[PDB]
C-alpha cells in the first residue's frame, strides 16, 4: 500500500527523508516554490513519510474519486506553519481545531495556497529563533469547490433543498483560486517540508 | 469489506434500514437501550450504511489496533441529536466543529442512553420524537479530559505528538468519552423515541 519509491522504513510507521539536489524529486519541488519565492533561499527538502496519514488520505481520495465524475480531486498547494507546529503536523497532520483565523476568512478551516510566496509570508512561516521558515507541500482533496464565506465550518451544501451534499471544499475566487480551505480531518497529506531562509 | 449483517443495497453506498422488531439485532439494542431507558417507548431503530463512514472508521480502528499493540479499542456509547442534524450525522458522522463541553472540544458520547436522553441532548421535534445514535467508539487508551482541549493530552510530555485516543470524566468509572478526529465514531444504530 505505501509509495514504491519510499525509503524502506524496516516497519517503523514514519520516517523523515532529506532529498538530494539534481534529483528530479528535489528539483520539481524547488521550482514550485521559486516559482515565487525567488528572494528566499532553501536549506533543504524533507520528503514525509507518514504510513497511518498516507493510508487515511488515500481512503479519503479513492471515496471522493468515486463520489465525483472523473474530477481532478487533488492539488499539490503550500501551507506556512511556525515551528513549534511542526512535530504535530508531520505525525498528525492539519487539525481545522488548531487553525488561525485567515486575513481574509473564507470559513474556518485549514487554508492552502497555490502560491508559495503567500505561504512564505511571516504571518504563515513564522521565522525559528534561527531565523528558518517552514512551509509544507501538500497533497490535498480540493474535489468540487465554490467561493467560501467567512461563516462556514463545514463546506456548504451545492443545493439549498440538499444540505448534506456538500462541495469538497472553498475557495476565495473559482475563476482564479489562490487559495482553498478544507474542513475534514484526512483531507491534506503533507509531503513534503521545505526549510528556508532570507 | 461490509459487515455481512448489512442488507444488499443494490449497489449504493448508503442506506438507512429499518430493523424489523423481535428479531436477534433489534432485541440486542434495544436491550442496551432499557438498560437505562425502559420508560421511553421505541418508534423504530434503523441500521445505518454508511460504506464510506465505515472504511474510514475501520481503517483508523485497524491503525489504534497497531499503535496500542492490543485490540480492545472499541465501545459502543451513545449520542442524542436534535432532529435537524440527523441527517447530516447519518451522511457525514459527528463533527466536533458543529451544550457544555467542560471535557474538551470534541464530539460527546454517553455510556449509558439515559445520559443521552436528556433533552439537550435528544430534543423533542414538533411531534415529541427524540434521536439516539448507538455509536461503535474508538476510546482506546483514555485519559481524564479538562475543558479546552483540542486534542488529547500527551501519554507522556516527553513525547508530547503520543497522544491518548480519548478523554474522560472519570478513568476509574467513566460515564462520558470524547474524542477529536474525524472516523474516530461510526453511527451504528438510530433509535427514534419517545418519554
Ligand atoms: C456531556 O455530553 C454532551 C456534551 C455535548 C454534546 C452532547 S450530545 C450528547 N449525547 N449524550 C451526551 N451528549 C453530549
Amino acid at each position: 500500500n505505501l509509495p514504491e519509491h519510499w525509503t524502506d522504513m524496516n516497519h517503523q510507521l514514519f520516517c523523515m527523508v532529506q532529498l538530494e539536489p539534481g534529483q528530479s524529486e528535489y528539483n520539481t519541488i524547488k521550482d514550485k516554490f521559486t516559482r515565487t519565492c525567488s528572494s528566499y533561499a532553501i536549506e533543504k527538502i524533507e520528503r514525509i513519510q507518514n504510513a497511518f496519514l498516507w493510508q487515511s488520505y488515500q481512503v479519503k481520495k479513492r471515496q471522493m474519486d468515486i463520489k465525483n465524475d472523473h474530477k481532478n480531486n487533488e492539488r499539490l498547494l503550500f501551507h506556512g506553519t511556525d515551528a513549534d507546529s511542526v512535530p504535530y503536523v508531520n505525525q498528525h497532520g492539519f487539525n481545522r481545531s488548531c487553525a488561525g483565523k485567515n486575513a481574509v476568512s473564507y470559513g474556518k478551516g485549514t487554508y492552502f495556497a497555490v502560491d508559495a510566496s503567500y505561504s512564505a509570508k511571516d504571518t504563515y512561516s513564522k521565522p525559528d529563533s534561527n531565523g528558518r521558515k517552514h512551509m509544507y507541500v501538500v497533497r490535498v482533496l480540493t474535489g468540487v469547490f465554490t467561493k467560501g464565506r467567512a461563516g462556514l465550518v463545514t463546506p456548504p451544501p451545492k443545493n439549498p433543498h440538499n444540505p448534506t451534499d456538500l462541495f469538497d471544499s472553498v475557495t476565495n475566487n473559482t475563476r482564479s483560486p489562490k487559495l482553498f480551505v478544507v474542513f475534514f480531518d484526512n483531507q491534506a497529506y503533507p509531503e513534503y517540508l521545505i526549510t528556508f531562509t532570507a
